[PDB]
């Protein structure tokens, strides 16, 4: 580094590297990306999300977010190589090149600052933010538990110890918040997408009911497609289908609130791998699984921006 040229996007990185890392790519590429602050941790960092556009008003966007659950480290390092993908491919790549010319991308490499903080300084695998319940003294929330959508509702915890807890309401937590109120501000997402690891998922809607959604087998038609497109790399297997139906039960998620919202194509992707290294996925792996996770996500984008 000195220039993301010199980076090295195959090892994992600190907080501070990565929030560098954006500077450093923002003055490289000026007219291209921005950084944009949308909120403060709870602890009191900022929040930002990177939006690449080639200029508009208010384009229809794209919304991809990564490290909601700060120990799932392969999904924030996906987002720095993403982030360069995209500087890289703008130009070069015909249909990135197409989607860029009539859409805005919006990045956010980091969701949970704290808890990413804390994995580094004190505990690998916390998940949760870092908020104080009062009411108790564990501390956090499972911010992909606390969206306003079908909250509180089994597939949570409502116990604050738990990883799983939903919080005390809907958007509690100052990370979704900031996302949220960003997201109903801006008014025209096309497409949300929530990255997390692992098990080689690509799931939409819903997690906490059975209920189908309406524009099932299109959404079910545009995954087989992405799941396709990423196998082709290294024949990396992945399943898909909704929630609750391929992972779990789950209550209080994000794409079931932006599916909620309108936005009809929101889907989150489950990294690598399985479970033999899970959430402690060698360095050596950050590559090939960033590489073929943009193969999937370039997928789900094509689609649209013609449908
Ligand atoms: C809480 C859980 N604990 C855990 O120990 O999971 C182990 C596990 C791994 C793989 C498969 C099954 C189970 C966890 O971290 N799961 C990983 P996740 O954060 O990727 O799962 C998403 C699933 C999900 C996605 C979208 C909406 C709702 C739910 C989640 O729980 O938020
Ligand atoms: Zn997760």
């Amino acid at each position: 580094a000195r220039s993301t040229n010199t980076f090295n996007y195959a090892t994992y990185h600190t907080l501070d590297e990565i929030y560098d890392f954006m500077d450093l790519l923002v003055a490289q590429h000026p007219e291209l990306v921005s950084k944009l602050q949308i909120g403060r941790s709870y602890e009191g960092r900022p929040i930002y999300v990177l939006k690449f556009s080639t200029g508009g008003s208010n384009r229809p966007a794209i919304w991809i977010d990564l490290g909601i659950h700060s120990r799932e480290w392969i999904t924030q390092a996906t987002g720095v190589w993403f982030a360069k993908k995209f500087t890289e491919n703008y130009g070069q790549n015909p249909s990135f090149t197409a989607i860029l010319d009539s859409m805005d991308i919006f990045l956010e490499i980091v969701t949970n600052p704290n808890g990413f903080a804390f994995t580094h300084s004190e505990n690998r695998l916390w998940r949760k933010t870092r908020s104080v319940t009062s009411s108790s003294l564990c501390v956090g929330v499972d911010a992909n538990r606390n969206w306003d959508a079908g909250f509180g509702k089994a597939g949570a915890s409502s116990s604050p110890c738990s990883e799983t807890y939903h919080g005390k309401y809907a958007n509690s937590e100052v990370e979704v918040k900031s996302i949220v109120d960003f997201v109903k501000n801006h008014g025209n997402f096309k497409a949300f997408l929530s990255i997390h690891s692992y098990s080689q998922l690509l799931l939409y809607p819903y997690g906490y009911t059975t209920q189908s959604i309406p524009d099932k087998t299109e959404l079910n038609q545009v995954a087989k497609s992405a799941v396709a497109a990423l196998k082709s790399l290294y024949g990396t297997s992945y399943k898909y289908g909704s929630i609750i139906t391929t992972i779990y039960q789950a209550s209080g998620g994000s794409i079931d609130w932006s599916y909620n919202q309108g936005i009809k194509y929101s889907f989150t992707f489950e990294l690598r791998d399985t479970g033999r290294y899970g959430f402690l996925l060698p360095a050596s792996q950050i590559i090939p699984t960033a590489q073929e996770t943009w193969l999937g996500v370039l997928t789900i984008m094509e689609h649209t921006v013609n449908n």
